[PDB]
């Protein structure tokens, strides 16, 4: 399997980049030594102090990722496993840093290592994908790692906000990003745990993991692609990135100062930074080899490769069925030649799709998967992007062919959009994904303006303006204001009566839109109506009210006998509380009738009655 990587910065980059990597893999061998501890005993597992100290080694290890290739254009030609990062981050719509997109993949920092020159002897490791003991919300974590985040990693447990952790969601809301129906489904179970790892999130939502992740990018779908979104729009606070870079270095000889404290927990002697640096080769091979046991005993469980191929991969993929899932089946034939298709098929959820859903070759699927890993990859990239490739010569028809397919279908699927409407579409707007979140923008003057755009693309695209537009008398113009205004339908439903006046909206309009024509009858005017919407269901429940309630808060004696539809007869002769409490019963009067004589004690000789 191949990795590499070329410097293109000039000599004093090379040297600030060779640093901070050196850094980063010290950090590592911190939260290597502490994985290490953890597990020498069940008391050391739930050592809270131990805990804190690997998160902070964490921390540091995603700070220093953070500041690999400041810049931008430190390295190119980054080959991870075969794949070449530089040509894919530039299609994406943010761009980026190709270093740091290599980083957050597994075993990535060979990659860069090469272009740094450090010898992949010593094993310089750095990893940023910690899940389940992460301190902050894992996908975070990465995704800060990929934007050079340098200012919002925290460089201390202490350090690290709730809103980038345990209230994760916080920090969403905090930016008005548009989350899609897939991604609200993903939050669904991060609410419940925001460390719930990503197969899991994929195996509850009926997805792969490539889907759940998603691009990592503001235009594509996943968690990856919710994070980018949100992470984008944070202004670089540079200040505090100036603290972290200042700080960090003395941090690190302090957690390794503490780690031999705590280390006398465990230990017999201290846990140093020689001994770590003598063990680090031993620890990890042995951690690979524990993960290859785990790893093909899933494969032959939930996939079911035949044992002796299941171990293969397993070793030659590192014990990750992320790492495997994501990998072309010319790669996995490559190193496991026993293999066959419906196995590759099983595990790679993309080679499945692309050959059983959209008829491709495994070679055309292959090139797609290398280029753009998998759907959301695809979905991710400007149409016109996959028209220069293929013209270009770099992608195949078949290739080529099945793209524009996909990236049609996640539009003509919509009812009212045909396919050049589609098509045209994606050439205002670049790709599906960002033409939906200006859908979820209701950005509808913007999209109105493409040919073939109509009421019937707008009603099926933009959530919510189906329901505003089909009242009479609002215009296009308004839905989009309201819409806008208020963060779609339902809220803008929710507003009070006095503001959406005060937007322009006749009586009448806002009258259907609460639905509150009944207890508009009931009651004078609107606002009343809605007061008593808001706190009882319908009319229907307004008239069920207590007497005293109804009384209380409320109008006439009169207008209460009329509301719950009390008798002359009943309200001439008892007061009302007993009258329309013997109607609630009876139903009738007739029946009231049905208990005895002078039961009815109550005011006059009310002979009518019996
Ligand atoms: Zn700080």
């Amino acid at each position: 399997l191949v990795y590499d990587a070329e410097f293109v910065g000039s000599e004093r980059e090379f040297e600030e980049e060779r640093e901070t990597f050196l850094k980063g893999v010290k950090a590592y061998d911190g939260v290597l030594a502490t994985r290490y501890l953890m597990e020498r005993s069940s008391s050391a597992k739930n050592d809270e102090e131990l805990l804190e100290l690997h998160q902070n080694f964490i921390l540091l290890t995603g700070s220093y990722a953070c500041s690999i290739d400041p810049t931008e254009d430190r390295y190119q030609n980054v080959i991870v496993r075969g794949v070449n990062f530089d040509e894919r981050v530039q299609r994406l719509s943010t761009g980026g840093s190709p270093a740091r997109y290599a980083i957050v993949y597994r075993r990535g920092w060979r990659a860069i290592a090469k272009a740094l020159d450090i010898d992949e002897e010593d094993v310089p490791a750095i990893e940023v994908r910690a899940v389940k003991r992460n301190p902050l919300q894992p996908a975070l974590y990465r995704i800060l790692v990929r934007y050079g985040r340098v200012d919002l990693m925290p460089v201390t447990v202490d350090e690290v906000p709730p809103e980038m952790a345990g209230e994760f969601e916080r920090l969403i809301e905090r930016y008005d990003v548009p989350i899609d129906e897939k991604e609200e489904r993903i939050l669904e179970i991060l609410r419940e745990n925001p460390w719930t790892p990503h197969d899991e999130i994929a195996r509850r939502l009926g997805l792969s993991v490539s889907e759940v992740e998603g691009e990592k990018d503001p235009e594509s779908s996943g968690i990856y692609s919710l994070w980018s979104r949100v992470v984008v729009n944070i202004e670089y606070d540079e200040r505090t990135a100036k603290r972290h870079v200042k700080r960090r270095d003395r941090l690190l000889e302090e957690l390794y100062e503490h780690l031999e404290e705590l280390s006398e927990r465990y230990l017999r002697h201290p846990l140093t930074r020689r001994w770590i640096v003598e063990h680090k080769r031993d620890i990890m091979r042995r951690y690979l080899e524990q993960r290859i046991v785990e790893c093909a005993l899933k494969l032959q469980d939930r996939y079911g490769i035949r044992e002796d191929v299941a171990l293969c991969l397993a070793r030659a993929f590192d014990g990750s069925i992320s790492m495997i899932a994501t990998t072309p089946y010319r790669t996995l034939k490559d190193v496991c030649p026993d293999l066959t298709l419906e196995e590759a098929k099983s595990v790679n959820r993309t080679l499945a799709t692309l050959i059983d859903e959209h008829g491709l070759s495994p070679d055309a699927a292959d090139e797609l998967i290398e280029h753009f890993e998998s759907i959301a990859g695809i979905l991710a990239t400007d149409l016109e992007e996959i028209e220069r490739m293929y013209e270009e010569g770099r992608l195949s028809e078949e290739a080529y062919r099945a793209a524009v397919e996909i990236q049609l279908a996640e539009l003509t699927k919509k009812e009212g959009v045909g396919r050049k409407t589609a098509e045209r579409l994606l050439r205002a707007f670049g790709n599906p994904e960002r033409v939906k979140q200006l859908a979820r923008e209701f950005e509808i003057e913007k999209l109105a303006s493409v040919e073939g755009v109509g009421e019937r693309v707008l009603r099926s695209l933009v959530p919510g303006y189906a329901s505003l537009i089909s009242i009479r008398g609002i215009d296009r113009e308004r839905a989009e204001r309201l819409l806008k205004k208020y963060g779609g339908y339902s809220k803008v439903r929710e507003a009070g009566v006095e503001e959406l006046r005060e937007d322009g909206l006749t009586d009448a309009q806002i009258r259907e839109l609460k639905g509150l024509k009944t207890l508009e009858s009931i009651v004078g005017d609107l606002e009343k109506a809605d007061e008593l919407k808001r706190k009882y269901g319908s009319a229907s429940a307004v008239r069920r009210l207590p007497v005293e309630e109804l009384r209380e808060l409320g109008f006439s004696d009169d207008e209460i006998a009329e509301i719950k539809g009390i008798p002359k007869k009943l309200r001439e002769a008892f007061d009302l509380e007993t009258a329309a409490e013997l109607y609630e019963r009876y139903g009738s009067l007739k029946e009231i009738g049905r208990r005895l004589s002078y039961d009815d004690l109550l005011e006059l000789g009310a002979t009518p009655k019996a």
